[PDB]
């Protein structure tokens, strides 16, 4: 997260980590047994981490639990990014409590200039590297589709849609991925992608949620 600000320890009660050894990825957590990441965060071997705060240190209300599967959505294109999304199971129940809580899933989609909410353990510079420990939170608009099309000169599809400040200086990044863009309470969006971080014109990138409730739901009720 460039330009935003310290979320302050477990306000973000959904948000996860994706652990591989190291943080790697963001996630939402939807119910006691399931989280939703993007598809670009797939990798064998993650721990969900949640409770987490300072990602470096044990403070208490951290709840480490093996994933036993990843689903990564049937039509995920890596090339274009159309279906940005993964749900994966946890090998055994999280415990919900005021740190740990599950984030309710949108039954309509948000709409442009709603302000919303981005949290994540990434990138802090726009040019150079920086990673922070505790967890990071910004607040975006939604940008209207028109003008997130004026914007790229990559594909962008009726999946996803973008947010933050055409000036720059504000925006998720690399590390963020996967994480939660939550809008009146709802998880609206999935970090997705961006060209650089925080760049003029470059705003960031979502998986649109709201056009996969019915593949959510249907799937955590089969498996
Ligand atoms: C849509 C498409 N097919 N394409 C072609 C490939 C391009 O991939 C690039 C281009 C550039 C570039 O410099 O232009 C960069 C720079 C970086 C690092 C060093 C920060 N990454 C990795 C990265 C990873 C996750 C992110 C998650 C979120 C946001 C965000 N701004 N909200 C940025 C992110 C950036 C990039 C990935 C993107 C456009
Ligand atoms: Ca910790």
């Amino acid at each position: 997260i460039v330009g935003g600000y310290t979320c302050g320890a477990n306000t973000v009660p959904y948000q996860v980590s994706l652990n591989s050894g190291y943080h790697f990825c963001g996630g939402s957590l939807i119910n006691s047994q399931w989280v939703v990441s993007a598809a670009h965060c797939y990798k064998s071997g993650i721990q969900v981490r949640l409770g987490e705060d300072n990602i470096n240190v044990v403070e208490g209300n951290e709840q480490f639990i093996s994933a036993s599967k990843s689903i990564v959505h049937p039509s995920y294109n890596s090339e274009t990014y159309n279906n940005d999304i993964m749900l994966i199971k946890l090998k055994s129940a999280a415990s919900l409590n005021s740190r740990v809580a599950s984030i309710s899933l949108p039954t309509s989609c948000a709409s442009a200039g709603t302000q919303c909410l981005i949290s994540g353990w990434g990138n802090t510079k726009s040019s150079g590297t920086s990673y922070p420990d505790v967890l990071k939170c910004l607040k975006a608009p939604i940008l209207s589709d028109s003008s997130c099309k004026s914007a790229s000169s990559f594909i962008i599809t009726s999946n996803m849609f973008c947010a933050g400040y055409l000036e720059g200086g504000k925006d998720a990044c690399q590390g963020d991925s996967g994480g939660p863009v939550v809008c009146s309470g709802k998880l609206q969006g999935i970090v997705s992608w961006g060209s650089g971080c925080a760049q003029k014109n470059k705003p960031g990138f979502y998986t649109k949620l709201c056009n996969y409730v019915s593949w959510i739901k249907q799937t955590i009720a089969s498996n």
